[PDB]
């Protein structure tokens, strides 16, 4: 359920916004998209992070850990996107351009979900 998902992870997202500067709604949008509002999460991996993502799926002790791992991944491997972490449209477009996802409409979908969160 969308509301349950947001009620479970909004605090995490906005704490990480305060800590790192990323738009917390970006975190919620991408994880909602990957997991289907939390319905399909495997191994507490909210973002579909793979074991060789440092360019199968990683498992985590907690879903929050996967959130933190995601931030490390973007900061270290998608730094151009990391610089635009307060600009959702630009951010998602950069992730797609830098091959974060193979889905040719990934950024479009992220943005639609972002608008839903918002």
């Amino acid at each position: 359920m969308k509301e349950r998902f947001l009620e479970r992870f909004s605090e995490s997202a906005f704490l990480l916004e305060r800590l790192t500067g990323i738009d917390g709604k970006i975190l919620l949008a991408q994880s909602a998209l990957e997991t289907g509002w939390g319905r399909h999460t495997v191994g507490n991996n909210l973002f579909g992070i793979k074991k060789l993502s440092w360019l199968t799926f990683q498992s985590f002790v907690s879903p929050e850990n996967s959130m933190i791992a995601y931030l490390i991944l973007i900061k270290e491997c998608y730094n151009r996107a990391w610089e635009c972490r307060k600009e959702p449209e630009k951010y998602f477009r950069l992730l797609q351009r830098y091959g974060y996802a193979t889905d040719p409409m990934y950024a479009e979908k992220c943005l639609d979900v972002y608008n839903c969160v918002e």
